[PDB]
């Protein structure tokens, strides 16, 4: 038993619901929420620059020294970081942009850093402003993620969507 709320089940894992993941982390503060980061963990729009924006910049400052001292994600991959005053710990997933002419299989890859943990809280990968399809990118979280994935949908038209279209 665990705290999220309000969640229509999907899957035996796989649970999603229309929420602000903002809002939803402060509320349960779960172990993990999953940032959709890009390679050089610049925070600055779509649901990064939303949850940066909530820890009051202290996630990028975080990230900054990150990178200084490892250099960029590779695409599909993930580092650990503090969740702040969010969570626990922030997995920050780099799924494939669309919109910069990066390739959709990578999307799997980048579901497969869920599998190290055993609860996550989590936007749709490469969704949004990373220009995949989401009814693909839920699909793809589906058959790749094997923990428990709890799935905010900030818009609620497209929340909608997904559930209707789910087979
Ligand atoms: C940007 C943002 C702020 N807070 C959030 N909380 C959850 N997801 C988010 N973004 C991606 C998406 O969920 C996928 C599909 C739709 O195009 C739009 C919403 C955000
Ligand atoms: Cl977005």
């Amino acid at each position: 038993v665990n705290s999220f709320s309000g969640y229509l089940k999907l899957t035996d894992n796989v649970y999603i619901k229309n929420a602000d993941i903002v809002e939803e982390a402060k509320k349960v503060k779960p172990t993990v929420v999953v940032n959709a980061a890009n390679v050089y963990l610049k925070h600055g729009g779509g649901v990064a620059g939303a949850l940066n924006k909530a820890t009051n910049n202290a996630m990028q400052v975080e990230s900054d020294d990150y990178i200084a001292t490892n250099g960029p994600l590779k695409v599909g991959g993930s580092c650990v970081l503090s969740g702040h005053n969010l969570a626990k710990h922030c997995l920050h997933v780099v799924g494939p942009n669309v919109n910069k002419g990066e390739d959709i299989q990578l999307l799997k890859s980048a579901y497969e850093n869920f599998n190290q943990h055993e609860v996550l809280l989590a936007p749709l990968l490469s969704a949004g402003i990373f220009g995949a399809d989401p009814i693909h990118s839920l699909r793809v979280c589906v058959d790749t993620v094997r923990t428990n994935v709890y799935l905010a949908v900030f818009d609620k038209n497209l929340y909608d969507k997904l559930v209707s279209s789910f087979l």
